[PDB]
């Protein structure tokens, strides 16, 4: 009678599970229970290139309508403890990509159920997952990957369970508010639709986001130094010819440094077979401080017999090897923009 | 009647169980139960910025009213064994920001209860938890940042629980006791609001502590073997001019040393895109350094045909350059303090 | 009566389990249950060379006939809750060369039950396993490896419950899916047999992957920068015998490089006792530097009593060192091809 | 009747756990329980100065009596599977210093129940904990050190339960057997008291070590290299000034060492904010060096006007250098011993 | 009656189960049950000595009778679930010196229960364990290490309960089929004793290794850099003593060479506090090197003032310095060896 009166409550929740099967989902036997998503994205954790994944902490709330558990006689949504979870039927979905997941569970398990007259229920859960992402980083670091979280039934066909984004377009939620340092998020996209396996078609929903990497940080760690140490090479051209020490130093540091930072920072990504756009430009840089060596091993080789052409050779190396450098960064970098 | 008639109190307890229905709130469907909370902070484990979170280990209490637990007969207020809060109703309390937490579990799970004749339930767990926390790295490390603690009720809206800080200002304890080697504690707040969303208003509680960083790290660590650097490369102005190998020597160790530095400390830090003001004084280090190569360059280039000019230039670099320096600093130190 | 009627279908279902014994297999006492298994290869996460082991992310299937399971007058298939397995018998089989595996718990338990009107029961699990894989690096990184996944029972012997792979040689799927970057998936095989033990003969089934490493990383990683380094080492026979300090640390540099870079490989891979590929070429590389610095070392020990024969030693270098050095590299790279 | 009768042993078991309610602490209503703890250290297995904590493994046992588990009839102590102690009152002890622990669990639970005709239980836990503790580093690494293990209840105040040491000075053994590579255990001291809360008091264990670091290992990794260095800077005293890349390249050499050994010992260390008692050595060993680069530059700027002068300072060097370097160790050591 | 007839052999089981009480040991009151132990050893994953532990999975048996399960009309083993161990008393046999273990659980948990018509229970278990093992490493690498796996009971005395191998020495098997890379197996035993602790006497079985290290990856790695660097500092003895620059560049880097393998080998052992014999060796090699650049600071010290002797002092350390090293090699790996 009164809706505070936890005792007329309790008896209306008994008299819902009384007889309750759990092992048989809404409608068994009939039409397939259709299951809406919203989806509120907490933040975005991380995204690494050396595991091809990324970590996704996020509201996940699942919304489908269950006769059994309608009640009348209470003008009100019954927001109940999250344990009573349990003693219900909640829909088998599970994460295709995902590598490792879990349910946040302090000080409870987090975790929400909510009733209404008419049976429907609403199922939250606040998830952190990790989602495998195959990433192209042979345009790395200028390049856009596109990471996907694959949504689907593990044991329910199309016949008994199907999928749809509840609210459309805005089923998900909070991706303006994500901060990632190294991306930017130009855009999110909501897929709907049914793939066909050997036991049956299968309900599936795709959250997709296209993550634009942020050169700034790259520029400042790898580029610059490549161009500093290539700038480096060049001063051993204004250098005297006798130096032979001096100058052969400054060519074996400059060729050895290169390679250190094309090593290193290769170290650092994941073993790809194929070429990356830093990887050319490094390789590009590295011919033109190895060239530079080889100009005064050439000057050295030519100095005693010939010093008017040695000398010819080093001022026009003054010349040459800055404007071709420039013009090798013009090509590179109108071809990557 | 004796309350050392264990008997009794037994009766008495299962009398308050009887019925007790853990999925409904106290007074459901009338108004909404106050729950009161106190925090005393254990410890501070560790502040990342690579992550960009904080561990947090603190003693958390829930103080809140069950007229279904109140009990007569008994002056005494009743500590039960922990595990008779699994058949009891409580707050569904979750941390919004936090990215992994635990209750710890030895020798038994870290938690108590306490029953009060009005019906009142103290409830108290032991927690360790890692909470997210955007810092600014920009005055990096010279910066101050704020890190929050945010605390909400995951399934119930206003209309069912209201949070309040028990105590007001004095809720949370221990802050002085936290001794953190690289951060100081300025000032703790406590926040108490309501935060509308989607399915209705939440009560949120807000705990943000303001970090400032020590410097006196970063001074042995990185500052000082960069000034160290400069200095050496002053060396080379009292070196003679024929001394080619040796000035050129002196030129390439400290260049290739700064950049050393500079990639080494960006590395332990997460892959920002923006410059820190560390970042300044060791790029600043780097032109100081650069120039005096140059500067041997330029003499090393007019020695011969102008040996009287040549030997101004290295008199006026003994000068020019630890004078420069000396400003640079001056206006660094100005502007980030 | 009616498919569609929940009562009549939660009637059956509770026939089904009443009297039904969990400690009893199919069949117990009379012939062997036979459980057919089907793989379907979500991914393979990672191959170790270090820990000598791959993960596995997979759906498990296991197909067996318990005919106190079947059921009359619902011609339809019942897929039940998850939650249903914990009351059936299910086949205790195990990885037998697993190193650590879980099932996936989000939202539920990775995991499906469908009944079948005869009584076959259809379950499946998908299972993240990381699994030993011996690799001989003998031929590393040109070498070819054979990882296996083992399949048995654990307690039952083949009295009790048999194996065999459902469907024969199309058993397992997702293989040509399967995108490791260092790896190919040359071919892959079903193995079923029985192996004897103390306790008696237990079934088997093995499912083996041939991967053939790619060589591409490695030629850019470590096989370049030891070419390019044995190649500067040459610069110094162009350089004038007179310039003692160039020439030598040409040398020393050349040297000291190789062996970092022999070193710095060797520390990522696991501590074998025996000579890799790779480690022959590196090898091969530091003989010709070492040789290029005591090349100049005979000739700075000549040059001043036989400036013609020091002279002479130089021009030879110039052409015997790049032609050796070729003719390593082709009876290298012929017999590791 | 007989002891071996395991009827008559199961019911009067069954007896003692009739109407048992384990909400109920012992004596409920009366006076505080008496709890006994006694430790068997298995174990130190490391101390982290990174983390400021030490993981500790041990044999934890509590004594306390039950009168509500006395047993007439049977003659002897019942050692009881240890699943029985889910069924019984147990104090909630709790490690108020640790960070994570845990209780070994295979094959079964490590965890053991023995009763006793009187009502007294014993109860046996191996637990392996990691304990916070704070280290002083200013002497490091000749710092002594005093790690504890605080044991508190985490609910009951001393009206209730009450902690004391089982057998004095003797309850924690296995001290003498813990073998600590870095460190010496001077002395462990037992401390019993009482600590005021906002509840109330709480009873309070206090084991504590005294550890004394061993400098054997530093003296190899980290002293010795200092001291070569120092005096591999002294050997330019005796080239010739006329060589001025060798000994300029022996200057920088020696410098740019001395604070590669700097900066990679205090990674390792945590980011502390004071200096340690290495890092006075390692600077102090800094100067020397840097003043015997400093020596050649002041030489070689006067070396071709005062030849004699040079040579001069070249020879107090030889004597100047080693004497103060001596000098400066006698106090360094004197100090810090 | 029928051995197929299930009905028959579940009413069976029934009635062993009923009046069952796990929490009394086999012939509770009188003689101790003896458990039968035998161990199917899996592999043994890595040994590490930094943490002076090894990784081992297994196969662990019990065998022991209890007359409370003893059946007759079935003459048949019974094999049963593997769930029905939770519902029998089982020995709480527990890993003396392990840190970390965990038994697994894919499919299910991997464990396996045979019953006999005598009442004789055969319990498996899947293990993989982390055991602690000190390690003297003063001949490292050359050193001879044993690891030991110590068995007990955790809370039953030698009065009830006793252990012994199953099969004497043929109790454990798969010794000869473990694979370690960096160690071979000499010889393994199988010790049975009782200890005696404060509480009683406990039954133990001890499980030992006798791992010998292969050296061959440490001659690679460490020997031959080292001697090759040695042998690099020889060359210096033939440049002619006018090369200044060249000679102590040689000097230079061959001793700085020597201190960096030297702290990055100990680096990653554990900070031990004595010496290894790796260390002697790499400390032998530093003396050499560092002798052959003073061997240059004395022939420069008097080239100008007396070339006869310092020529002569270049040609007799081309003699003494490769016959001295050769003998302190002799001396050294006959010593070791
Ligand atoms: C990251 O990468 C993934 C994978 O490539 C991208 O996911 C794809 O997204 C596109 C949309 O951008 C999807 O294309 C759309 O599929 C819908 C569902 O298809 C089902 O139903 C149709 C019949 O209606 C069947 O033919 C089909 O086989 C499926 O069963 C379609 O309904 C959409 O059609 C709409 O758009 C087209 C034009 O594109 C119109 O012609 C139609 O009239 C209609 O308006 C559309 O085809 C595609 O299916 C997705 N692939 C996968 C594997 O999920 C992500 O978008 C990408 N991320 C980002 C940020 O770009
Ligand atoms: C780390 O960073 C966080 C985020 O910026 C800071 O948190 C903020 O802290 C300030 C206080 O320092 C908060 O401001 C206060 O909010 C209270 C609650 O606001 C609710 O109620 C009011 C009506 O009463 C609504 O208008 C509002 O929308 C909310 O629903 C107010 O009650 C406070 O008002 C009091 O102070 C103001 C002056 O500041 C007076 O004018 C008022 O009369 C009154 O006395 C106040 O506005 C702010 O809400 C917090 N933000 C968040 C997101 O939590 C941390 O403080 C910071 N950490 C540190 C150490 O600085
Ligand atoms: C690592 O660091 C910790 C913290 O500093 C040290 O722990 C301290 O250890 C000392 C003993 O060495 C403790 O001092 C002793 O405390 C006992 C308990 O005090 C309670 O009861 C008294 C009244 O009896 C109250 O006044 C007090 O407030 C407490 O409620 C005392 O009983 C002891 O007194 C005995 O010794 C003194 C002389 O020292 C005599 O005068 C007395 O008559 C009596 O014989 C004593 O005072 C101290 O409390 C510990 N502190 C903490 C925080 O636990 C560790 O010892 C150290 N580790 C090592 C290895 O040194
Ligand atoms: C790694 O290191 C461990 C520890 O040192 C070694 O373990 C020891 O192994 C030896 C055997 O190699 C053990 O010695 C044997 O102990 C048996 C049990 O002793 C108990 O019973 C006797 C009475 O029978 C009591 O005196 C004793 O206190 C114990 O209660 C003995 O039965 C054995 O005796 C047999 O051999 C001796 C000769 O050695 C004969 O004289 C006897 O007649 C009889 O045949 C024997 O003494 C020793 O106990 C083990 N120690 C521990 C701590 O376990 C590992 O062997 C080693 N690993 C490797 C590969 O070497
Ligand atoms: C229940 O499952 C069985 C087994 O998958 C189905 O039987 C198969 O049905 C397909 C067509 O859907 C046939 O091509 C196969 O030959 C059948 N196999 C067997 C062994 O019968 C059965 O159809 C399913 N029931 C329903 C109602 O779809
Ligand atoms: C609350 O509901 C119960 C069950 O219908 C009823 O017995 C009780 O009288 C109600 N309480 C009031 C105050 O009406
Ligand atoms: C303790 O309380 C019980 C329940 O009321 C009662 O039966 C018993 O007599 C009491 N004990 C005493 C000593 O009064
Ligand atoms: C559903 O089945 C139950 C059990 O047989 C039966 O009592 C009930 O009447 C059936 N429902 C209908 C609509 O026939
Ligand atoms: C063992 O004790 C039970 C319970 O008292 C009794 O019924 C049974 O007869 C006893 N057994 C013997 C052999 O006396
Ligand atoms: C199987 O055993 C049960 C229990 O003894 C019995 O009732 C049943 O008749 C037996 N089945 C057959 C076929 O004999
Ligand atoms: C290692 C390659 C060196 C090339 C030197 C070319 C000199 C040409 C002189 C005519
Ligand atoms: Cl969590
Ligand atoms: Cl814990
Ligand atoms: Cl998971
Ligand atoms: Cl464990
Ligand atoms: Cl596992």
């Amino acid at each position: 009678n009164d809706p505070g009166n936890m005792s007329f409550v309790k008896e209306t929740v008994d008299k819902l599970l009384k007889g309750y099967d759990i092992r048989l989902r809404p409608d068994f036997g009939g039409p397939p229970v259709c299951v809406g998503m919203n989806i509120d994205i907490a933040s975005i954790d991380m995204v690494s290139e050396v595991n091809m994944d990324y970590t996704l902490t996020m509201y996940f709330q699942q919304y489908w309508r269950d006769k059994r558990l309608a009640y009348s006689g209470i003008p009100l949504n019954l927001t109940l403890d999250n344990r009573v979870a349990d003693q219900l039927w909640v829909p088998d979905t599970y994460f295709l990509n995902d590598k490792k997941s879990f349910v946040h569970g302090v000080t409870v398990k987090n975790r929400m159920i909510r009733l209404h007259p008419d049976g429907t229920v609403l199922y939250g859960l606040r998830i952190t997952t990790t989602a495998a992402c195959m990433m192209d980083l042979r345009r790395y670091p200028l390049d856009e990957q596109n990471c996907t979280l694959e949504i689907e039934s593990y044991g329910y066909t199309t016949d008994d369970i199907e999928f749809y984004w509840r609210g459309g377009d805005k089923a998900v939620t909070g991706v303006e508010r994500i901060e990632l340092p190294q991306f930017s998020i130009v855009e999110h996209r909501l897929v709907s639709r049914n793939v066909v396996f050997a036991t049956g078609a299968y309900p599936r929903l795709s959250l997709s986001f296209r993550l634009k990497r942020n050169i700034g940080y790259f520029i400042l760690q790898t580029y610059m130094p490549s161009i500093l140490i290539t700038i480096l090479s060049w001063v051993s051209f204004w250098i005297n010819y006798d130096a032979s020490a001096a100058r052969v130093a400054l060519g074996i540091t400059t060729v050895l440094t290169m390679t250190t930072i094309n090593t290193h920072l290769r170290e650092t990504l994941p073993k790809i077979p194929y070429v990356k756009a830093i990887d050319m430009y490094l390789m590009g840089c590295f011919v033109f401080v190895f060239l530079a060596l080889l100009e005064y091993a050439f000057v050295n080789y030519i100095f005693f017999s010939q010093p008017a052409r040695a000398a010819a050779i080093d001022r026009w190396s003054r010349i040459v090897f800055p404007f071709t450098f420039s013009l090798f960064n013009l090509v590179y970098w109108l071809y990557y923009v």
